[PDB]
């Protein structure tokens, strides 16, 4: 069974300068797009996680979607810790993939939240974070997240603790988590990078992000500050995609440097 659902798409705009600007300084996002919009959602869940339940969905360009909704209410600021974590994502992915230094790509999977509504007033229009907080609550919903659908083999290759999948490795995710800490300036780590593998092209989902400072990412439960960012570097052998970047090696690595892989 399915049926339609109306609503707003809420994602962040000028998405590269709302992130650059909030790595940089230190100061939140305060800005929200709402965007009318109108899927199609099975009735029934076809899978369930720790934390939320899934259901299957076509967006009306017709593209496979899924949406997720939690098992009781959080808060708003919760749910949107999640996604400036994948904006980072995707902000570092982009730019590391211009490098051009490897023949494949990462793509972190696009998240945003999804209301339900009547009504279509705030469509095209940027709210603030409180704005958003009052049109949320006008729902009385927990909003849901919406990312496009992944099939194909799903695999961990790099956990939030420093251990790391010895058969699937990819040097190309190594020297992006090892540069992630580099272009930011020893402030956060990528890492729990994990997905799907096809065509020169890494299918992302769910990452973990190691921040110094305790007051960033809060909620989130895979942060495990400076102590996570050394535990990632403790097993990290620089390969050639970070020796090709130049990567300044953080102190806590031992490890010489290994050739396998990419490059
Ligand atoms: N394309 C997709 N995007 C998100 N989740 C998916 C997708 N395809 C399948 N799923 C299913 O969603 C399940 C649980 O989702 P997850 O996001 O982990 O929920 P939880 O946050 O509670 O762990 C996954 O194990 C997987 O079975
Ligand atoms: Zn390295």
């Amino acid at each position: 069974y399915q049926t339609q659902v109306s609503g707003y798409i809420i994602t962040v705009p000028n998405e590269t300068t709302q992130i650059r600007k909030f790595l940089a300084s230190n100061q939140r996002i305060n800005q929200f797009l709402f965007q009318h919009s109108t899927f199609r959602v099975e009735l029934a869940p076809f899978a369930k996680g720790g934390e939320r339940l899934a259901f299957r969905a076509i967006n009306g360009r017709g593209d496979r979607i899924v949406l997720k909704r939690f098992f009781q209410q959080r808060p708003l600021t919760m749910l949107l810790e999640t996604i400036e974590r994948q904006l980072i994502c995707i902000y570092l992915a982009n730019i590391f993939n211009k490098l051009n230094v490897s023949p494949n790509k990462l793509h972190f999977l696009p998240n945003y939240l999804f209301i339900p509504s009547p009504t279509k007033d705030l469509d095209g229009k940027i709210l603030t974070l409180e704005q958003t907080e009052q049109a949320v609550a006008a729902t009385c919903r927990t909003p849901n997240f919406v990312e496009p659908y992944l099939s194909g083999y799903f695999i961990k290759y790099i956990d939030n603790n420093g251990w790391i999948n010895e058969s699937e490795f990819h040097s190309t995710l190594h020297a992006f988590a090892h540069w992630t800490w580099v272009h930011t300036k020893g402030a956060l780590l990528i890492c729990d990078i994990q997905g799907v593998n096809a065509n020169n092209k890494f299918y992302l989902t769910d990452p973990a992000l190691h921040h110094i400072d305790q007051n960033k990412f809060i909620y989130s439960e895979t942060n495990l500050g400076e102590v996570g960012i050394s535990q990632f570097f403790r097993t990290h052998q620089c390969n050639a995609i970070c020796q090709g970047l130049h990567l300044p090696k953080h102190k806590e690595q031992v490890l010489p440097d290994t050739t396998k892989g990419t490059t």
